[PDB]
């Protein structure tokens, strides 16, 4: 779509691997779209990106022995989940 930015998502999960893109007006919208994608394919792991290059990455952490789920994963996911189907809230830029 003319006038609309294109964003890239890198897929680096356990079973979800490859590349996909979305049309969006900003990174916040792109993430929300990518969120929906990940959900449809049964994935909801760590969500990181760099606005400088318009690059997103998603993937879930592997658990071994008695390891607990990582906080960075749950945190990043939480931030997106709170914005699930919310248009009134923007995404804080990843640093």
């Amino acid at each position: 779509s003319a006038g609309i930015a294109t964003f890239k998502l890198v897929l680096n999960g356990k079973t979800l691997k490859g590349e996909t893109t979305t049309e969006a007006v900003d990174a916040a919208t792109a993430l929300k779209n990518f969120g929906a994608y990940a959900q449809d394919v049964g994935v909801d792991g760590a969500w990181t990106y760099d606005d400088a290059t318009k690059t997103f990455t998603v993937g879930e952490r592997l658990i071994f022995k008695v390891k607990m789920p990582e906080d960075r994963m749950n945190d990043l996911a939480r931030q997106l989940r709170q914005r699930d189907n919310v248009s009134r809230v923007e995404v804080t830029r990843y640093k």
